[PDB]
């Protein structure tokens, strides 16, 4: 029938929505998701400064998925916040903004920022935490003293309830730890599993040559390549974190593979490289295509099933 | 035009050979691994004792790839070392024995007892470092200082010169570390990058379960998936361990995937998932597969262009 639901004190037509970065970096962006029939939508990560990100080219798609170094190429948080409080049209659709300092002190300043008007306009944080960390250390995401610190700086600064978009783990002791870590905050409702599979390296068998210009042409993998990878970080934190919602990210193209993700707990789903190559009349595509799987297994809501992934004995 | 390689003290001659774990566990297996075309053999990865290994179903496959938790099934050191010293026929190709204790004592005890035939027949060590520590902890090789123990024991007990088989690394800040610490062994002369991809789970849209049966689906992912992830660490760590060889794994089920390795710094290129669904034949396809890109390009051995990967500026 419909797809309609309620999250974070919010209704939603449907679970879908882009993915931080795909078509969100721009008004022109922005005033297109908004246009389409996804659910929600979520702004460019940004930082506190305009950045124009690493040379080109520094995104490509394949058959099998992406791989992009962009290097945060963003207008800078004063557009996105002036996007949230002057210009989207909350009657279409939610707003998520997302933010990735390349500091906890610019975090903290951007989020004191966004609190008001979050209470104003009912905009939601979706804090990056693939974002840089000190010398020698990886992204914070994988420094879990690091996390546990921005968390209690945003919590404290902000104030309200937020999310955070997370990277794949690949270690259930990595599992158990980062989903403790999170659940230490009661102001982080939802968890978005997952960003891209980090540093991987396409290569062009006729050119000899990577595809990527930044960083020898390692970057960040999304598609095909990472669906079981999204499926099991998003089923790992939904076990994990029973009190917040899990959001899925990670090779979503059909019905079908939106099905999975909320059989695995999702809440939303997230749609990066399958959108940036399809277009936003995706949408329409994967809330018929999830329809119509509902519909020939009997199923005339998305909490009939969602997180109800069956194991073996 | 030739395949063929020379090191460890060994002549190859092909780059080919299966992947541990994969048409290696039994004296048949072996022997079958031998009558093929590839230019070496590995071991199933062994313990002590035999061990029967996780309930099934716990290997499964699919157009992109595969999924398992096989739970180490193997027949026992004792049955590995008896193949080495007195089965195999090294005149056909030489032999690698895979060894993963399930502590720093196991995997001394196995190296110190494998060494007289490694100096006497010149069966070569490959080290998993993927073996499980202490439950509730990482994997051994995503737990750097346990790294670094093992490393300085096996390297003690065993005096050889020996190789190691890494999980993935995903931050370049865990490709930094890694490679430094095996650049602290002088004896560790390769370095097998990638074994699965940890954790992931695959999902059946019909019938809304997980498709193996241990750790409620979760398990290691090879095939299609993996390649750009394999080739990033075969060239990050070729890139940081240039007193190394690097022997690459992932996503091999062509010639061009195989001419992408050794791209990226390869000198042996084991194939697993696409062995495992194609056997043993799929060797001379991919023998066939890669001379035909030599002819077309010109080469006429592989050092012409092993770690020859191109960058953008
Ligand atoms: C071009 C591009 C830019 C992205 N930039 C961001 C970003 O600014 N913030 C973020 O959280 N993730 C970013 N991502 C990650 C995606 O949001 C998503 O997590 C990843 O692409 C996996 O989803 P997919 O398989 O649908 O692509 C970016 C991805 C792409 C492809
Ligand atoms: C059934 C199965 C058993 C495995 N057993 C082992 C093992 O015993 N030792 C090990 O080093 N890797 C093991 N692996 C990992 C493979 O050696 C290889 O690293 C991984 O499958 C990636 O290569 P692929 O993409 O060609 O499958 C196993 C993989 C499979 C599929
Ligand atoms: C790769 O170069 C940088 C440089 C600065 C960054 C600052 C914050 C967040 C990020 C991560 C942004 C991001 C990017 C990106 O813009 O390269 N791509 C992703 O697939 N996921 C992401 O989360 C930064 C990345
Ligand atoms: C999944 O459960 C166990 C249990 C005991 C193990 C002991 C040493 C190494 C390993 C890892 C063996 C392994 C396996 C495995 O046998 O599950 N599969 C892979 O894809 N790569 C590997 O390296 C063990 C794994």
């Amino acid at each position: 029938m419909c797809l309609k639901l309620n999250l974070l004190d919010h209704v939603f037509a449907n679970p879908f929505m882009n993915a931080a970065g795909v078509l969100c970096s721009t008004e022109e962006d922005l005033r297109c998701m908004t246009a389409s029939s996804s659910g929600a939508l979520v702004s460019k990560s940004c930082t506190s400064a305009p950045r124009d990100g690493n040379p080109e080219p520094r995104y490509m798609a394949f058959p099998l998925g992406s791989i992009n170094s962009m290097g945060l190429p963003n207008l800078g948080f004063d557009f996105y916040l002036k996007y949230a409080s002057d210009l989207h049209d909350y009657s279409k659709k939610p707003l998520f903004l997302s933010i990735s300092g390349l500091s906890v002190e610019e975090n903290v300043a951007m989020v004191r920022r966004l609190a008001p008007v979050a209470q104003e306009k009912g905009v939601l944080l979706e804090l990056n935490l693939s974002c840089p960390n000190v010398p020698g250390k990886p992204q914070v995401a994988y420094d879990f003293e690091a996390m546990r610190t921005y968390l209690q700086q945003v919590s404290l600064a902000y104030g309200l309830p937020f999310g955070v978009k997370m990277p794949p783990y690949f270690d259930i002791a990595h599992f158990d730890t980062a989903a403790a870590v999170l659940n230490e905050f009661p102001l982080v409702k939802f968890v978005t599993c997952v960003n891209s599979v980090g540093n991987g390296l396409v290569i062009d068998a006729e050119s000899e040559s990577v595809v990527i210009k930044p960083k020898q042409g390692f970057g960040g993998l999304g598609g095909k390549y990472i669906l079981p990878t999204a499926l099991a970080n998003v089923n790992a934190f939904y076990r994990r974190c029973p009190d917040k919602l899990v959001f899925g990210c990670g090779g979503v193209y059909s019905g079908e593979d939106a099905f999975l993700h909320i059989l695995a707990g999702a809440s939303m789903v997230q749609v990066g490289t399958a959108l940036q190559e399809e277009g936003p009349g995706i949408f329409t595509r994967l809330e018929d295509e999830l329809l119509e799987i509902m519909a020939r297994k009997g199923y005339r809501t998305l909490e009939e099933f969602r997180g109800r992934v069956k194991t073996i004995e």
